[PDB]
């Protein structure tokens, strides 16, 4: 198996740890871990193009989109490679993450390693919000925490 | 042609930004930037194997060593791929980094993206120290600051 990991940090209280595992080349990737310090509800959760945190999470650029598609949810055909939907926090501010995704990879042109995972201020509308920005960013707002996805042991 | 970046964070603040550029996949990599908050003198400067910062810089593991060689300096044939020698700080606590290296790469089997860059407590003896640890770590000591190397715009 191939493994990767991301430590999420930002300027405020949001912090988390996310693990990735891919049993087979071109097979699905399991994504799991925890994020704390969040407001209750949905928070957009995406891989962004650049693994650049120079000036904070903004430096990571747009959603990772090697196929030049429109934004969607993880269960949509029309999506960016980086579109992992939302994490959902309870009243304690904790989101338990447990995702399987077949579009991201840990090798090849869909590889997310060396790119940035971001958790956002607001819900991602999964491209169903009915404005122009819905099919670009999902209207998920600012970036609360992020980290560069690294190769794991 | 291909670019990467690393934000180094550790206590001091030991902080730094390091940029990487490779004009072609078969070519050398320029490494440049600044690190501040350092004690005057040499500090070992290496790419480590894993891009895992789960528990801090320790999680990054040993020097990146895809060819299973012994530790050396960047000019040596016998080196780890991740052996970038030392950065040298003045009394002002700043090291200016300007390295060109032909062994690291931003593609292929020697690709350093997704791995951790580390600045160390003490000097790297470039494998010339005459104890066993010299040929593994260069006797560079603890890990002051680190970051995961990411794909840049
Ligand atoms: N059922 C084990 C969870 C799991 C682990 C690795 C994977 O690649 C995956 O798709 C799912
Ligand atoms: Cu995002
Ligand atoms: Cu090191
Ligand atoms: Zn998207
Ligand atoms: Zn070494």
């Amino acid at each position: 198996a191939t493994k990767a990991v991301c430590v999420l940090k930002g300027d405020g209280p949001v912090q988390g740890i996310i693990n990735f595992e891919q049993k087979e080349s071109n097979g699905p990737v399991k994504v799991w871990g925890s994020i704390k310090g969040l407001t209750e509800g949905l928070h957009g959760f995406h891989v962004h193009e650049f693994g650049d945190n120079t000036a904070g999470c903004t430096s990571a650029g747009p959603h990772f989109n090697p196929l030049s598609r429109k934004h969607g949810g993880p269960k949509d055909e029309e999506r960016h490679v980086g579109d992992l939907g939302n994490v959902t926090a309870d009243k304690d501010g904790v989101a338990d993450v447990s995702i399987e995704d077949s579009v991201i990879s840990l090798s090849g042109d869909h590889c997310i390693t060396g790119r940035t995972l971001v958790v956002h201020e607001k819900a991602d509308d999964l491209g169903k919000g009915g404005n122009e920005e819905s099919t670009k960013t999902g209207n998920a707002g600012s970036r609360l925490a992020c980290g560069v996805i690294g190769i794991a042991q």
